[PDB]
């Protein structure tokens, strides 16, 4: 459900694009993934859309409408939700987060540890700003790591921040737990977008899943995008795999039932809870290339999209993951400020992210194109495929000088 085209209509070599098909098929043959789905589009037309391998090992083939846990790739969708409330005048980037979340008046920061292993806690210099929350520079800790080296992360893990009974609970816990750092000091991947999801609930007066269905998924035609997979769509859900240590062979992932996508979550996570299809995500990506509109439906003003896809980071900062030199960070996505500085082939201003289950995307406004990759494989395989898909896509692209 985007117009199909020949590769040459998007400016691609058919022969060199086939090297991307071959590479995906090699990853299935060598048992690195069960299967996956890829969409490449330029000038609003699909140039390549391909399903590979199987939905489940020794099972049916991967359908193109397969449903995937996008994890941290949910993040930029929450960012679009926040920017809709921005256009309605409900929050400003210079606003203290404490105006929206009053309990954040009680924030404390972890300084050192004392002799008894407990963090030394100090009232925060000031409330983090909304721009810091949108850019992972607000000083919040991470929620999936038992790191004795990072006391703030260990406390979040121990308090079970990400498995709270509600977003109200999650945000009350964060208010009482130690921050990793004072706001504005460094970029560090955090629970910031899960806190953003609470602000959507509080400002919209609707639950996060309802607001996103009404303002994003319904208007853009994203039919299978949600915080769970209803019983009828379960047969299209791709299975999640990990590598057996010492065999390097595909094994069902064991991750705990809090992440289960069979039921509506109690605390829907704006940083990691969405499931989607390559086609639904392709529609979202085309809406960003079109600066806020798809098929006559406008969800954001063009200036608002332009503001999201710029680097909002101070001069100095280091984006340390994409799920490097010349990398910055906009509103809930990475921004390639100067890709040449790392010999990256994407155009300057390219936005991207990826999830822990292996999913990745990039949108390149300078080259009017996007790539959506969907697998369900934990570990380093996803990030390797991202880098290799970027190399093979730009080697197939033929531009004027
Ligand atoms: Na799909």
């Amino acid at each position: 459900a985007l117009p199909k085209g020949k590769p040459e209509e998007g400016g691609f070599s058919a022969e060199r694009l086939k090297r991307l098909d071959d590479h995906m098929q090699t990853m299935v043959d060598r048992g690195q993934i069960a299967g996956g789905v890829t969409v490449l589009a330029r000038h609003g037309r699909v140039v390549q859309a391909r399903a590979f391998g199987r939905r489940v090992l020794g099972g049916d083939p991967m359908p193109m409408d397969a449903i995937f846990r996008i994890r941290s790739e949910t993040k930029p969708v929450t960012g679009v939700a926040m920017m809709m409330l921005y256009e309605q005048g409900l929050w400003r980037l210079d606003d203290p987060v404490s105006l929206h979340i009053p309990e954040f008046a009680n924030l404390r920061v972890a300084k050192g540890v004392d002799e008894t292993g407990q963090p030394i806690l100090t009232p925060v210099s000031r409330s983090p700003t909304m721009r810091e929350l949108m850019t992972h520079t607000a000083g919040f800790a991470y929620g999936l790591a038992n790191d004795p080296s990072s006391p703030a992360d260990q406390a979040y893990y121990r308090a079970e921040v990400l498995q709270s009974a509600s977003l109200t609970d999650l945000v009350q816990k964060v208010s009482g737990l130690p921050m990793f750092a004072e706001p504005g000091q460094l970029w560090r991947y955090s629970v910031a977008a899960d806190i953003q999801g609470y602000i959507v609930e509080k400002l919209s007066g609707q639950s996060l899943p309802v607001f996103m269905q009404e303002r994003i998924f319904t208007p853009l035609g994203m039919k299978d995008t949600a915080f769970y997979v209803p019983e009828e769509k379960q047969a299209r859900l791709a299975a999640l795999y990990d590598g057996d240590p010492a065999t390097g062979q595909l094994v069902p992932a064991v991750e705990g039932a809090w992440r289960d996508v069979s039921k509506p979550p109690a605390a829907p996570l704006g940083g990691g809870g969405l499931v989607s299809t390559a086609g639904d995500f392709a529609r979202f990506a085309q809406m960003i290339l079109n600066k806020g509109e798809l098929d006559g439906v406008r969800i954001l003003k063009p200036e608002t999209v332009a503001l999201m896809t710029q680097n909002h980071l101070p001069e100095g900062f280091v984006v340390t993951t994409n799920g490097a030199a010349g990398m910055g960070y906009g509103i809930d996505m990475a921004v390639a400020v100067d890709p040449a500085a790392s010999g990256a082939p994407v155009g300057p201003g390219t936005v991207s992210w990826g999830g822990s289950a292996g999913t990745w995307f990039w949108i390149d406004p300078a080259n009017n194109l996007f790539f959506v990759g969907m697998i369900q494989r934990l570990g380093g395989v996803g990030p390797g495929l991202d880098a290799q898909s970027r190399t093979l896509v730009y080697q197939a692209l033929e531009r004027p000088p």
